[PDB]
């Protein structure tokens, strides 16, 4: 998820306002962590879109075998089930772009996930490197190798597609936003 | 049986209002399961009345039996119980339809509710369903076995049968009243 840096201002000050006897650091992490979660949970699914859908499509489902199997189903009484079947594609077609459109937003915060992470772990050995004088694979690491995945996260930040109409292309937002979140 | 709307509210504003003692979520749920357990009885009271009658019938089964077999059973002495035995029977043609009817009334409830238990094992199957948009093993179930179980449900409204001579043919339905209950 990405988190706003007045996020964690906010979350401080916050922290300390509504909880003035809570522990401030953790009261502010916590308040990040939950909210952290929170968005990834929702994100999750977009049930607002996704499952209202995938609902519309079963209940088509039920009209279908309700009208198809039967004696009637060659009959306008039931054979009106056809339009409901042209919903479904309706359905089927809005909705696998979406659930794909989503799964592509989530692979983007995967990516950065790991670009992050791999940063990280070249920096917990560039540090043993560094204590240890060992020139050689501190090296490996300040030149190059971090430079290396610090622009691949840069990209991948990039990859958002931000555009005039909001930030991102992507329709989610994943993100702690200092106030609303 | 049936509860008022009414009774709900009844039952929160009361248990809000002058029941400090316990926590309203189950006050008012105690009001609910209490209310309608009084009811019970009320509805029961089927058997009450009928059994009050009942205790007539006892108090003319006893003289019977004491006076059913004996050396003089055939002087007016002790076949006074013949007497006894024309309000028997005047009881019990009364209450014997009465109490079938009462019967009838519970086997319509029982099998609304086994009617209601199936229609909602289905129907958490098609929620499984829907929410994933299965098409096939719930779809085989919200065909057919959902409908015709709400129909079921719906001819034992039917058979509630309100009447001129008591709202409800299924008279103990005491509907559970807001106020007096």
């Amino acid at each position: 998820v990405r988190i706003l840096d007045s996020a964690l201002v906010t979350a401080a000050q916050l922290a300390k306002r509504y909880l003035p006897y809570r522990r401030l650091p953790d009261s502010a992490l916590d308040l990040v962590d939950i909210s952290c979660a929170g968005v990834a949970v929702a994100r999750d699914s977009k049930p607002e879109e996704l499952d209202s859908k995938e609902r519309q499509l079963q209940l088509i489902q039920v009209e279908i075998k309700a009208l198809e199997r039967d004696e009637d189903a060659d009959s306008t009484t039931k054979d009106r089930l056809k339009l409901a079947r042209q919903k479904e594609a309706s359905l089927q077609e809005e909705l696998e772009p979406l659930r794909q459109r989503y799964n592509e937003e989530k692979h983007g915060h995967e990516e950065l996930t790991q670009a992050k992470k791999k940063l990280d772990e070249l920096e917990n050995k560039a540090l043993d490197a560094e204590r240890r004088y060992d020139t050689a694979t501190a090296a490996d690491l300040r030149y190059f190798a971090i430079p290396d995945i610090k622009k691949q996260i840069e990209k991948l930040e990039d990859q958002v597609a931000e555009e005039e109409r909001r930030a991102g292309a992507n329709s989610m937002i994943q993100n702690v936003v200092d106030s609303d979140t």
